[PDB]
């Protein structure tokens, strides 16, 4: 379960020998419903959360802080996030996370399923803690 | 089917932000059994196959020719692989075939078995067709 | 349990018959340790906690809103107070609020304790319940 950009940078850097594109940085985005597995997903949270910036994983680290070193896969999100508040009107829902290399668009990493869909109220922080987000 | 070293680089280089080895070839080799997941095989035949030139894909091409571009997953050999032809001793089964980076060690890329379990008898080619070893 | 400037003015319009300055608005802090009960607090929780907002009392009403009138004594927090959310940086503990007239100091009018101290993690919201800040 990933994009089709990465699955196929995937492919030809092990394959084809053409050079791999290195993420400069990398956010975590939240998509009330299933992403598509395309460039872009559907749908970022918009309209519904006027607080909806780009918690980035390692806030301090330039690069390569974010996640452990791989050993036989696995990794974890090092640096916690805390996304911000919510602002008001109609309470929010949340499914699906996704990582972006951009603030907007950037392609799309990542397309995983939350074990339990967390909803947010119309005030809550909606923290991720240390040791989620693991991958193969 | 995907080994601990290159699970581990295409991991790091889309989180982490480490850079990601690129092979300047590769090669395809066939295993008895299946390949452990690690470096190396279990096993390699030799001693059994006197001949066993690790026929690498894009013979002519340097790079880039051997498969097609990544188009929302799937590859497909361009060139046609043939090995070498089975010399003599006893008959030589094969299931498993790998991706080498190196002619003898060096990096293990991919390990998938065959569809088709085949053994190689007295005098065999074992031809690889152009539309199979496709990978995703 | 009342600071020395509105001590001193209270003290002051009782017998001297000068006039007591009226808060135009008034504003709730915390503090990790007891402020002096002087000109400003020791200490206003900064640097750990990012956003540290002065959340106003009253913040529909224009004055006068966020306090019952006094019969014998008594307050009450009318208008509930949300703090904006921990953003960053490690966990933040609070102990003793102060009410204040500006956004930053601007002369300090109450310091009590609470009755529980609480501790804020990376992510809180600590919201005043309505019916707390009961001042004599």
């Amino acid at each position: 379960a990933a994009s089709t950009y990465t699955e196929n940078n995937i492919l030809n850097a092990l394959l084809r020998g053409v050079a791999f594109p290195l993420p400069a940085k990398t956010y975590v985005s939240l998509h009330t419903g299933d992403p598509g597995v395309g460039a872009g997903a559907n749908e970022v949270s918009l309209s519904n959360w006027p607080a909806y910036v780009r918690r980035e994983a390692e806030q301090g680290g330039a690069i390569g802080s974010g996640w452990t070193p791989a050993a036989s896969g696995q990794t974890s999100n090092v640096n916690q996030l805390t996304y911000p508040a919510n602002n008001g009107v109609a309470a929010v829902t949340v499914t699906h996370y996704a990582v972006f290399d951009a603030p907007t668009g950037g392609n799309l990493l990542f397309k995983a399923p939350l074990t339990v869909a967390r909803t947010l109220q119309v005030g809550d922080v909606f923290v991720f803690d240390v040791g989620s987000l693991t991958a193969q």
